[PDB]
């Protein structure tokens, strides 16, 4: 498995010095998991900081979504933010499934690796089902929720998310009004390139959706570990994929959790609201600060 | 307002009583008058449920509850000022908060306690805005496609609103509420059976103002909605059966799971198959899963 | 008489805005002297009663959007003090505020009005909340703009503002009216200008009176208010806002960022929703 | 270990002058780094226990006239935060007043004080606050002097002080402003901020001095943290509280303590005309009854 992160970092010499250091000036670092590396950042004060944050991307985004939050919340914080197999600067391995279910036991291995502790979850996507996982059947190990744009239960029903699965694709490109498109034209580039060579994962997503509904009734079923569970939901309202409806989802859910509305505000918050989003964490994570 | 009681009495039966055979009953409130049934054994109930209808709807909409629960239960159901056999008071806003209002007031010359509260679209939020300032009276609720939340940055419940909004008077002109919108309210287009299509169309005739004011306050009302979803956790112990017609439009899945997640004391039936006029649409089919839900509750 | 005086006067004041302000002018003849009033609603008396208090130097022209908009559901009534608006000018009266505290409690007495949402700016903060100071169980909330509840004869900010020299408060102290809007206001305060000119006095003048409602203020803590703050105001800062934010237990505050003092005019029919959507909260209340 | 070269630093701090600082250097070496105090009193415990917690560029000796006279029959602690007075300057510490809550916690625990009675200065106020606001329990009291416990970002009178602060750091440091200029400033009247003080403090600010400009930025920069103490403020609002306050101060107005006043259920304000922002350097010995009032009141 150290041969696996050869590799990896054999791949950041080989094939990633496309990667904006300027914009992403974070340390490269790389664990052999048994099912593959993985590349993550970590980034902080040497104490370990105030708190821990574990920030979790979606389809087919990977940790550069996160940048704004690990340049800002470095100072006091302790920021992770992890590469999917499949994704970003991680390893893609032909064995995988790149099944949500799967991905979500590579995060809980990842944590129980690092030794993560009273972490702070940041989820986007499919960021939060998988990240969910972990608080499901963790919640002791769980400081708070940081929820934007996604769910936490089976869809199949609904023909919105039906449709978006069933449709014919290769993957999920970024795009399925403020300005005509929502990127700069260097991030989107930026995000183009990490989706160069193997991609399978980006169109096993889009299928899971549908394909995992056990997986995601199993979370469903037993959501009420996470619903005392603090948590901030910050929520781009013209996003097309999740509606104000799923937004109501997880008012009604949690018990101690306020909510940040974006009007103006699309699907990939982390991007198009960029360091505005660095307060609205901030403020959160100095509020779990009590304990 | 007793000549006024009187006239909602004596010319009431254009009514099929086969079918309805209920004793109409009638209460003189501050509003105006209201029709009502009150059906069941003649001692105190085993429990006590009253039922809201949706718009166009009306009391009719439960005849196949109270036929059947009347063995037991003391099934009362309400047609809301302007709609059934109501009174249609020139003065009344037909607002659905002001609804709320007058279903407390009806609750109280009543006197109902731990009350079964049957919601069906706009009587749930008509409902839930008695339970959610009266929780500790009342006993459960049986939930039928609708919300309690404010829709108005929702796009899908935004055209829809907008839309009747615009077309309001021309829709109030020949009644296209119950000849179109009720209609496309089933998943089995037979089932809106040709007796019940022609009782909505007869009943919801003179002044019909109410049937076009509900799809404007959708968006109109946000101040209200807005207020019991913010009060929301005041209901979410009562215990709740939600029932709800999968192949409906309107009220998607999406906002089944929003009561999936208010209420922890609940379960839910995923009706396959079945519109919006779960009532009409699931007819005497629907009886035994209030039944269940009766049972629980009354064995504690 | 004196109220058949205003009705004189009002059919010569055909200078008002009746497109923006169409409200059915009615009067009474308090013992301090005529007030003119606003009194609007459905016959029902709607799902709450609001009374308006206005400012310094204002008059109820300042609600006309609340009013226009909320009187489909609710009894909106406005007050111009004595001094000000159409209502009479007496030679008689004080124009103290302690005095324009009393006017209200009868206004609303001889009016007979009963569980009220009191809306208050500027001036109609400190008048408004002597009657919730002492009568806190006819209150049913009270929406809070700009404004104070307490004596300041030690800040520098309010002292400054009495201590400079004026004949009255002119309205602006790269502009935040309509031109209609501030002639509405400027044509009211030709004639007899004296109150206007003993409020900025009284922020001194009075400050037993102030510390008289700020000693008892447990008398108002949980009453529910909704808090609207023009942050651009250079009268009430933020720092006033936060004194309130720890008064009320039962409280949100919304911060209106790029809206100055007259919150009412500059931000218009979007004030509408905001108080909405705290009438049907207080209404679960009772 | 490290906390022995802190002895060391005391084994050459002969300046300071124990004539008017009479008390035991004491050290505890906590996790962020060792930090130097003081805890005086009856020789076991006294009728009620003192924590005092200063401000900018301050340090325990800013109390030296509570722990001179309360001591009779108090327990009297006083802390220098990391950066200050005798402490550590470590290094890696970030000197964020949301750290020194940190410490101060740490330190609580460690001499296990219990029901404390905080009293806070300037910075002190909300560095103590987040401990009180979250262990109401172990608080039996609040001394409050020219100080707040909210964000003030919009505020362009406390923006303009912390953002030129901000850009004038790097200089304000190297020559040390903040005891030369920004205390004297404080004062109403400054011939009683004395050349011996005035001294006892610059000597104390010698050296790495980061932790006293990193302060005004904080103003602004601690916003979040700040944030999450008002919102809370109802967990301190029934603890008792004697409030103390400089009139003449300009950057703590009586505006600020109107919000105090208004916040606490059980309080009391003492209003000190012609005294400035350093109210127990002006106000000395004559301080110490204020105290005292207010201890024997909550002794029940």
């Amino acid at each position: 498995s150290s041969n696996a992160r050869d590799e990896v970092i054999a791949a950041i010499h080989e094939e990633a010095d496309w990667v904006d250091r300027t914009v992403y000036p974070f340390e490269s670092r790389c664990i052999g998991l048994s099912s593959g590396a993985v590349h993550y950042i970590d980034e902080g004060p040497d104490d370990g900081g105030r708190e821990t944050l574990l920030m979790l991307h979606g389809n087919p985004t990977w940790s550069f979504l996160y940048r704004h939050l690990v340049r800002d919340l470095r100072d006091e914080y302790r920021c992770v933010a992890l590469d999917y197999l499949g994704f970003g600067l991680s390893e893609r391995p032909t064995d995988f499934s790149y099944r949500p279910e799967d991905h979500a036991d590579v995060v809980e291995e990842f944590i129980d690796e690092l030794g993560l502790e009273d972490v702070v979850l940041v989820g986007h996507d499919w960021g939060g089902p998988i990240g969910f996982s972990y608080a499901i059947d963790h919640p002791e190990n769980v400081g708070g929720l940081v929820v934007m744009n996604t769910w936490m239960w089976p869809v199949s029903d609904d023909k919105h998310f039906s449709r978006f699965s069933k449709l014919l694709r290769i993957g999920r490109e970024l795009c399925e009004f403020a300005d005509r498109s929502r990127f700069t034209e260097s991030a989107r580039e930026q995000y183009r390139a990490a989706n160069r060579g193997d991609r399978t994962g980006t169109g096993i997503f889009p299928q899971a959706i549908l394909g995992s509904r056990a997986w995601l009734s199993s979370l469903w079923e037993q959501r009420d570990n996470i619903a005392d569970i603090p948590a901030r939901i910050i929520w781009g309202m013209e996003d097309s994929a999740f509606r104000p409806a799923e937004l109501r989802t997880f008012e009604a859910l949690f018990e101690d959790s306020s909510t940040v509305r974006l009007y103006g505000v699309g699907h990939y918050v982390p991007e198009e609201f960029g360091s505005d989003l660095v307060p609205l964490v901030r403020e959160f994570l100095e509020e779990v600060h009590h304990h």
